[PDB]
């Protein structure tokens, strides 16, 4: 219900943009946390973005592949933070398992990938992030299905 498209020529643009995205994120608190869905062909500016988001904040380290696992978490400038890889998940059983850990409450920004499996426990996202990519560069609509999404996008001008 609110779209927004952005051109990303190379690395450093995924990072300005990656990191530019989150501070908007960080200024508004949460009743039900800020859903944010990551979506592209594997290897299309996914991780690059993710890091861009976390290290554009104060993550001195590495974004640990959330592969062998599911939710790797952080906590930054008055916000907890959780990456999610839903790839090795077929059963949402395992989605019901972390959420019981204070992941959806006050001060919680959950950023998730492979949302196919996150249809049950897993909420619907305020900001649907879809990332285009051909030869060198990338594209990305910042679309918002809900009300936080309508105004998180709007935050970019
Ligand atoms: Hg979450």
């Amino acid at each position: 219900m609110e779209s927004l498209t952005q051109y990303i020529p190379d690395e450093f643009s995924m990072l300005r943009f990656g990191k530019k995205f989150a501070e908007i994120l960080l200024k508004l608190h949460t009743e039900k946390a800020i859903m944010v869905y990551l979506n592209g062909d594997l290897g299309a500016g996914k991780t690059t973005l993710t890091r861009g988001m976390l290290q554009g904040i104060g993550h001195q380290g590495n974004v640990k592949s959330p592969t062998y696992t599911l939710v790797e978490e952080y906590n930054i400038a008055g916000k907890m933070i959780y990456h999610f890889d839903l790839y090795r998940l077929a059963d949402p059983e395992e989605l019901e398992f972390m959420g019981i850990r204070d992941y959806f409450n006050t001060d919680s920004i959950c950023l998730i990938e492979w949302s196919e499996k996150g249809q049950g426990i897993l909420p619907e996202a305020d900001i649907l992030v879809n990332i285009d990519y051909y030869d060198d560069a990338r594209n990305i609509e910042l679309i918002a299905q809900t009300n936080l999404g309508k105004n998180i996008i709007s935050a970019f001008s």
